């Protein structure tokens, strides 16, 4: 019986350096691997890819969900170096923490133009 | 410490209750939640957002990796429901299964565009 073990969320980006440097050095993730088309993040039990895209469209509509034990303390985390005027598309920045029915959440949209969800998981 | 527990891709299509009977009926995942706009499907430890675009050029750029224990085994329960020609852009399609320094893997193409990888993993 095959056992599906991981799933990897591929965000996208015009420019793939920028974007790596913004999830290892502001978000605290790590380099797994890559080069200006293709790399790697990886923090905890999950990895994220970022691959590079000639369209920004592509990236400005691209998104991926994250579970975490507590939204709330890494909220806090970033909350000094993420910018939480989400409004402001100029660049970077993260939404408050809110309640939904599947638990509290908040999302980060990236200086490539991701979106991605932080929830609640078990 | 904030654990990182999993992350879950966000594929997307112009038709989402299309390509969720392709995952559900074809591939054999289970579906979670969803309807027109926003669904999900779920298979072993992983789970998979499908969310509805405008933009066909989304769709077809936009892939993820799932790492399960025996991409061949998987490419074998597939070869009978899905085409393996993957040249024909026409509809869904997948790949040999090929050797890469990190293991094994194939694609998979939706019927939305979206690019799946598997990849042999720990």
């Amino acid at each position: 019986m095959v056992k599906f073990l991981g799933a990897v969320p591929v965000l996208t980006a015009v420019d793939v350096p920028a974007n790596v440097s913004f999830w290892v050095d502001t978000l605290g993730f790590e380099k797994d691997f890559g080069d200006r088309d293709f790399a790697g993040v990886r923090r905890g039990d999950i990895r994220l890819h970022i691959s590079r895209t000639e369209h920004q469209i592509v990236a400005d509509n691209t998104s991926a969900w994250i579970e975490v034990t507590d939204p709330d303390a890494l909220h806090e985390e970033w909350a000094r170096a993420v910018s939480t005027d989400y409004a402001d598309t100029s660049g970077p920045a993260m939404t408050p923490v809110g309640e939904s029915p599947a638990g509290r959440e908040f999302a980060v949209r990236d200086p490539a133009g991701n979106c991605v969800h932080f929830t609640a998981g078990e």
